[PDB]
């Protein structure tokens, strides 16, 4: 549902800002929060790249149009989606506010956020309702 995805990724983006010393302010639910927290921390700790090619492939400007921001997460679901491929997604997305911080572009996180969300609405949803929704999701990375 597409209100509730808006939520989940202003509570990801927001956790992430305030985890690595930055304002958030420029903006069942809670198990799914708790769970893609946890499960963002574990894939950071693994990978610590945070995106670099990515990131420099998407080049983000205050010029910067949904359609390209789309054409590079789609780099992540090359091989279709999974839950991994997912977590990926919102600390990919994570990284680009982080970025977009430390460049004095504080404008581009809420854009990132409304991205992210119709990216998530519109690519992922369909994968997700399929394998059980959000509740298998804290079934398999919730504590």
């Amino acid at each position: 549902m597409s209100q509730s995805n808006r939520e989940l990724v202003v509570d990801f983006l927001s956790y992430k800002l305030s985890q690595k010393g930055y304002s958030w302010s420029q903006f069942p639910m809670a198990a799914v929060k708790q769970a893609l927290r946890e499960a963002g921390d574990e894939f950071e700790l693994r990978y610590r790249r945070a995106f670099s090619d990515l990131t420099s492939q998407l080049h983000i400007t205050p010029g910067t149009a949904y359609q390209s921001f789309e054409q590079v997460v789609n780099e992540l679901f090359r091989d279709g989606v999974n839950w991994g491929r997912i977590v990926a997604f919102f600390s990919f997305g994570g990284a680009l506010c982080v970025e977009s911080v430390d460049k004095e572009m504080q404008v581009l996180v809420s854009r990132i956020a409304a991205w992210m969300a119709t990216y998530l609405n519109d690519h992922l949803e369909p994968w997700i309702q399929e394998n059980g929704g959000w509740d298998t999701f804290v079934e398999l990375y919730g504590n």
